[PDB]
């Protein structure tokens, strides 16, 4: 099992425009379009993204290679972010994927904001973080999604998604 299988699991897989658990216009594998109300604005940021007219369809390859770039974005945006990097840093690999996990999903930035979380984890208070995580809108608006990763960080293993 490897940070790909974990997350189209996570995000399953749609080849036409379509709206995310949030309302917003996604494509692929969890690849946000637009925040937009507008269908159109988000036929322009696909065609702008897959760099070709695509009335809100793509195919397989394209959807794969969106999602290639977005799995590099979130490793390259954790190893830079100076609240990120030492906590991965200091995990195991699983443990690794459960971060990169959440920061595909809610950027960088929203993850750099559970800080007491991050605290725990760097500190290896398994149970600790795992019960902050919880205390979450995240974990309110996506509970299933949620507990798969909670208990990924919590026992280091792929159980959740075997
Ligand atoms: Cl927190
Ligand atoms: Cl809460
Ligand atoms: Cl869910």
């Amino acid at each position: 099992m490897n940070i790909f299988e974990m997350l189209r699991i996570d995000e399953g897989l749609r080849l036409k425009i379509y709206k995310d658990t949030e309302g917003y216009y996604t494509i692929g594998i969890g690849h946000l379009l637009t925040k937009s109300p507008s269908l159109n604005a988000a036929k322009s940021e696909l065609d702008k993204a897959i760099g070709r007219n695509c009335n809100g369809v793509i195919t397989k390859d394209e959807a794969e290679k969106l999602f290639n770039q977005d799995v590099d974005a979130a490793v390259r945006g954790i190893l830079r972010n100076a609240k990120l990097k030492p906590v991965y840093d200091s995990l195991d690999a699983v443990r690794r994927c459960a971060l990169i996990n959440m920061v595909f999903q809610m950027g960088e930035t929203g993850v750099a904001g559970f800080t007491n979380s991050l605290r725990m984890l760097q500190q290896k208070r398994w149970d600790e973080a795992a019960a902050a995580l919880a205390k979450s809108r995240w974990y309110n608006q996506t509970p299933n999604r949620a507990k798969r990763v909670i208990t990924t960080f919590r026992t280091g293993t792929w159980d959740a998604y075997k």
